[PDB]
């Protein structure tokens, strides 16, 4: 009867259609959604957190209930100072799986009232994965299908800065 709030963690470097299905999906089952991307100043993303908040709420700005930040720091921290419901994620494969059973157990012992929830993709997303498509767009292949449009546009408008 309160109100329920989960967070969405990410690089989201670039954000993908297989990112946008899953925000969808959550944004039908709790009430507020927090798009979270993950500074990394020691990880070294290919598109700066100005360019990853902003292809994520030009794809997902249209839902009323959610909300995009940037943060940095320990994910419990982060957790807490949101006073969210739970961390959701999304599971592709078994590592993935393993990864991620391993990390909600820890984040349970670091904060108690710590929880992860899980979707699977639909299988038209299941191949998908941000680091794919850097690849891809890299070796100048053709990620439309895989991406928002204006992702495709910020690939092109680094390949247009040379890349
Ligand atoms: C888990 C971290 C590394 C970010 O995750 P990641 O690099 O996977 O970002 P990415 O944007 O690619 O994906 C976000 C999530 O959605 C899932 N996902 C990605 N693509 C898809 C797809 N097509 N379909 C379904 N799910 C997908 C991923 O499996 C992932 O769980 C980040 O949360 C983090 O580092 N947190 C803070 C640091 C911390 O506290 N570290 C150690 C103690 S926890
Ligand atoms: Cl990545
Ligand atoms: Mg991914």
């Amino acid at each position: 009867m309160s109100k329920t709030r989960v967070i969405y963690p990410g690089t989201f470097d670039p954000i993908t259609n297989g990112h946008v299905d899953l925000v969808t999906r959550a944004s039908r089952m709790f009430d507020e959604v927090v798009v979270a991307i993950a500074i990394g100043h020691h990880k070294n993303p290919l598109f700066s957190l100005e360019e990853r908040v902003a292809l994520a709420q030009s794809s997902l700005g249209h839902l009323s209930n959610v909300e995009f930040v940037g943060f940095d720091g320990l994910l419990v921290n982060f957790f807490k100072e949101q006073k969210a419901t739970a961390v959701l994620r999304g599971l592709r494969a078994v590592s993935d799986f393993e990864y991620e059973f391993q990390l909600a157990n820890m984040n349970r012992q670091l904060d108690p009232h710590f929880e992860a929830v899980f979707l699977t993709p639909s299988e038209q997303y299941s191949f998908i994965s941000s680091t794919l498509i850097r690849e891809i767009a890299r070796l100048k292949g053709d990620v439309t299908k895989f991406v928002p449009q204006a992702v495709v546009e910020a690939f092109e408008r680094k390949h247009q800065q040379g890349w």
